[PDB]
């Protein structure tokens, strides 16, 4: 002994698995390597893609010397908030016409989820009620648990969702978990392109889900991270949110522009709030301002400026919808091709889930022991859950992946 | 029959944050003599925002570089930004940098850096999940300091004496007494330079006395550094206190903002610098910071951090930036000197050396609330009830009117 560090007992936090997987993919010398663990759009040449419309808008911003760097309002750039909420709800939304919608610019979809969770933990179902159950899908994006736990919720639960046998939605289990949820429980719902499985309810299934939630006063907290990106069409991909609005729900929707604009690193999100009346929006927003203030003070400008300009200009909007469909069509192509080649190899089991699923992520139905084969033997990198990113498939590796998967079903 | 009440029906309306209505009232005022001394950011002599020339230049270079992509940054942020930011605060020759016992977390402005640090301390400092460690802020401080530490879960927020109303300066004896009486391990939120809102800073000799009590009572320094370079034009002088604490062997946090010294307010550029006793703890601390960031904003934005990293890493841009910072610092120094000279030429009662002894864009003038009300209502000069002014609200054109009006308030009111 000779003063002790105030950090002497701080533990090393747990190694998250996906980041070491992409690291292990990079260490691999094998020239057959394929990374199906990526979590962002990639071209047929395995490259990131800045959207043409984004490049165009970035040039217009750079050429506009009148733009300053003064703080945005706490709740964000007004034109961005309006355009983002209109994108989710539709231009002609009655909720917008009736002035009962609010929008809070946020730091990606994550920031929107966090602001909403903080609000609910303080002002929903009582004051400072940390006991309201929060239900997330089984499985879901793992940061869902972390966000709601950090907001103080003590009772995080899951609803049945992925059926490992049918390779699809366990609707009966989901409905039963809704029926058994205490009234006023919060449900975190993927608006489309469920992450990580890719399996979405059909509109008819959504109507059954909404019916139970309406009867039991369950709160819909939608996450919309893939609007337009998922199917190629922004209107189709927002239908479930808009259906809940038309059924009279009050709800939150955490929107991300990370994927559909490719603006991952500019942290562009929006929390849309739908209430019964305009006065409630004013009071809710006043509390969300306090929450934002003590978290990031006010939000950054560059990404929200890009989105606002694109969505406000019909010519740019049309160009953007084309760029979005290009991404969705490449994914739809990889799904169609993978299924066709797996069926051409006569691979055991059914494979229609590969094309029934929606978005960039797919639960393939492979088991962990089959996963380790693809990694160790064939250098195809994917998660133990069997999740793949379809953007890791290309015209050049599709045959290798499909044959390796066929070997990974018949031999292992 | 009756529609159910909204699930939001009992949510109260929050009450506004004071200065926003003041600015709104200024904007609606028809009088051509009106002056906004309540502004919270740098303004030119023509009352305008100023994008720094070096920032415009780097933005053009970024826009012309098609190789840059938009893929997620690491959770902790852009590596070159974090290294450059911590080196700016600590100095290239810092013993802590040489010994590899420094971490840096890119954050959403200085506010985000304060919040990440507060969340970490509320989980891992002075025990596990100890929400009872006292957190001390200056009397007065930026009110969002209290809100950040309260939201991180600290239940015992206290203040240390700081502004002396009678002397128009630092209450050193009160500050030292509050340090001496603070429970061991209490956290002190310290303004590294250009105290906000008063402009009153300890001298180096006073900082040595403050540090001596903190060392002896094991009090944790959580510095804010929002005005480095902006305050004096001299980056080393403006970081002297942080560097002195490092030299004295403290572990500390430093929440840095680039909102003011780069004028990058709306790009939300900050960095939390961590100084630890031993290099091996930095990896452990940063691993916990990663978890905190992940559930807050996931990962930080690129644009502003790229601008700062490019400027600080290139000799030619760095030199241009230091000149741009000096331009801002010198304008504020000029407004302070000119205001003091006019108040003394008018033989205004009281002492006015605090107008030039204070540092940075904010000044506690010493005017009382009734005098402030006179300035707003009678003279259309807008400032806060505390008597805080922003020196950037003064201009060559308005200085005579502002000084004359202050002289009127002092002699006629109260």
């Amino acid at each position: 002994g000779m003063p002790p560090s105030v950090f002497a007992e701080v533990p090393q936090a747990q190694p998250v698995l996906v980041f070491k997987l992409i690291a292990d993919f990079r260490e691999d010398p094998d020239p057959r390597k394929v990374n199906l663990g990526v979590g962002a759009y990639r071209t047929d040449d395995c490259q990131p893609w800045v959207l043409p419309v984004v490049r165009k808008v970035e040039q217009r911003i750079a050429n506009n010397s009148s733009l300053n760097h003064e703080y945005l309002p706490i709740l964000g750039l007004a034109e961005f908030r309006t355009c983002a909420s209109r994108l989710a709800l539709g231009d002609d939304s009655p909720a917008l016409q009736e002035k009962r919608v609010g929008g809070v610019q946020s730091l990606g979809g994550t920031g929107a989820l966090r602001i909403g969770a903080e609000f609910l933990a303080r002002w929903y179902n009582g004051t400072n009620n940390k006991d309201t159950p929060v239900y997330v899908s089984s499985p879901t994006w793992e940061n869902h648990n972390g966000v709601f736990t950090t907001a103080g919720f003590k009772d995080i639960r899951s609803y049945r969702y992925w059926d490992t046998e049918k390779r699809g939605l366990d609707l009966q289990g989901f409905l039963s978990d809704l029926e058994n949820a205490p009234e006023f429980s919060i449900f975190v719902l993927h608006a489309c392109a469920h992450n990580p499985t890719g399996t979405d309810p059909t509109p008819e299934q959504w109507k059954q889900i909404a019916s139970v939630m309406k009867r039991r006063f369950l709160f819909p907290f939608f996450t919309s991270a893939y609007q337009g990106f998922a199917s190629g069409n922004l209107e189709k991909d927002a239908w479930a949110i808009r259906y809940f609005v038309s059924e009279g729900f009050e709800l939150f929707c955490a929107q991300s522009f990370s994927k559909n604009f490719g603006l991952y690193n500019e942290r562009v999100g929006n929390l849309t709030v739908v209430a019964k009346e305009p006065d409630s929006i004013l009071r809710v927003l006043s509390q969300m301002q306090k929450i934002v203030r003590v978290t990031w003070s006010n939000p950054p400008a560059q990404g929200a400026r890009i989105v606002a300009r694109t969505l406000s200009d019909p010519e740019l909007f049309h160009e953007w919808t084309g760029n979005v469909k290009t991404m969705a069509d490449r994914i739809l192509s990889m799904r169609s091709e993978l299924r066709a080649r797996l069926e051409a190899l006569k691979t055991p089991g059914t494979w229609n889930h590969i094309t029934d699923q929606i978005g960039m992520f797919s639960f393939t139905g492979l088991n962990p022991k089959q996963v380790e084969y693809l990694i160790n033997q064939k250098h195809i990198y994917l998660l133990p859950s069997g999740r793949i990113n379809m953007c890791g498939l290309t015209t050049k590796n599709l045959d290798y992946v499909a044959t390796s998967i066929h070997e990974a079903v018949t031999k292992i």
